This record gives C-alpha cells, sequence and structure tokens, in this order.
C-alpha cells in the first residue's frame, strides 16, 4: 500500500556498522561463520516505521520505545519481510511476530531453517517493544492497561517483564528488518 521497493546493501567488514551488529550476534553465536550482513533500505517502510515511532515517542515519557532484536526465518520468507516487514499475514504469548533479546534464540534451527546450501537468515530489527507486560496465548492484540481507560493498550507483550528473553509485537510497522545475517554451522 505504496509499493515499498528495497535496496539490499551488503557492509563489510571494516564498516564500523558490520562491527556494530556482528559484536551483537556474537554475544552467543560466535560459533556461527557469519558469511554476509546487509542493510534492506526501504524508504516506504521506513517512513512509516518511523511515524509509528514519533507517536509512541510523543506519548510513553522516559521509555527508549525501540529496542534492536533478532529474528530468524526461512529463506523464503527473506523477500516477504524485505518488502512488508512483519505484516499481518497458536503459541505460548500471543498470535503476532516474535522477536528476541539474544541471537542463539533465533538461530535455532527451528526459527532460522538452513536452506539447500546450508544457509541460515537472523534479522538485526528496530522493534518499537513500548510499554510491555507479561503475555499470554489468545491476544490477538495487547491486553488494556487500564480497564476504566480501556483503548490505550500496551506496546507489545514479553514472556518477562524484568528478564525478557522476548518480544512480541503485532502492529503493522512496528517492526524494521534494518540488518538481515547470512550465516552457517
Ligand atoms: N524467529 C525468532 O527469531 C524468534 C524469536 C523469539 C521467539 C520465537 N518464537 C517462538 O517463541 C515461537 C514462534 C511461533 O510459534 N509462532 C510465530 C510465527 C507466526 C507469526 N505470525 C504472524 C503473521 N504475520 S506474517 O507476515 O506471516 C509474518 C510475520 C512475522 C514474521 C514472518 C516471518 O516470515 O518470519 C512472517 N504468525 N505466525 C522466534
Amino acid at each position: 500500500m505504496k509499493q515499498q521497493n528495497f535496496c539490499v546493501v551488503e557492509l563489510l567488514p571494516s564498516d564500523p556498522e558490520y562491527n556494530t551488529v556482528a559484536s551483537k550476534f556474537n554475544q552467543t553465536c560466535s560459533h556461527f561463520r557469519i558469511e554476509k550482513i546487509e542493510r534492506i533500505q526501504n524508504p516506504d517502510l521506513w517512513n512509516s516505521y518511523q511515524a509509528k515511532k514519533k507517536t509512541m515517542d510523543a506519548k510513553n515519557g522516559q521509555t527508549m520505545n525501540e529496542k534492536q532484536l533478532f529474528h530468524g526465518t526461512d529463506a523464503g520468507s527473506v523477500p516477504h519481510v524485505n518488502r512488508n516487514g512483519f505484516n499481518r499475514s497458536a503459541v505460548a504469548y500471543g498470535k503476532g511476530t516474535y522477536f528476541a533479546v539474544n541471537a542463539n534464540y533465533s538461530a535455532n534451527d527451528t526459527y532460522s531453517r538452513p536452506d539447500a546450501n546450508g544457509r541460515k537468515h537472523v534479522y538485526y530489527v528496530r522493534v518499537l517493544t513500548g510499554i510491555y507486560t507479561h503475555g499470554n496465548h489468545s491476544l490477538i492484540v495487547p491486553p488494556s492497561k487500564n480497564p476504566q481507560n480501556p483503548t490505550d493498550l500496551y506496546d507489545t507483550v514479553t514472556d518477562n517483564v524484568h528478564h525478557p528473553s522476548l518480544f512480541v509485537a503485532f502492529y503493522d510497522y512496528q517492526a524494521y528488518p534494518e540488518y538481515l545475517i547470512t550465516f552457517r554451522k
């Protein structure tokens, strides 16, 4: 809704942006080899991401609304995620998109399924986690904060509010696949 055409830009190992991303990945995934790291440049998707962030910022106070989190997926999904991000298109904590604090969660073969050539795919994603609570299975949206004021909902949900290892997001444009890590065993 807008075409959200994208460019994919490989970064070189010398690039500081490469190392920022590789370093975060390497905290838990050093034992894998990284074949490449790309930036996904999709200006329509980014513009719609930045619009929801502006809204979230003007609303959540001192809160750092954005976290950078990981998401493993199969090779088939990579061009979908590039065009559309994490679109509306079951589970423990709700029916939305799952993101992980630590790369080794996403690196599991059940998420980042290895292709024919053994390549695995993990995105390093800007996610608007905002204000979060503990989730549950039947959430098709996050719960309301106050029952007296029931339209202001939580922004995301999590497994553990003081020690999260995962977050679930439900809305469109709440997440931007800024980087794709292609790697192998
Ligand atoms: N993938 C990860 O790196 C990761 C990180 C933390 C936790 C988890 N996963 C879990 O704990 C269990 C995940 C699970 O059982 N189901 C989630 C999969 C799912 C997401 N959706 C939402 C539909 N929107 S969609 O466009 O098809 C979509 C959305 C987001 C990602 C994809 C994708 O291609 O990966 C697709 N429907 N099913 C994964």
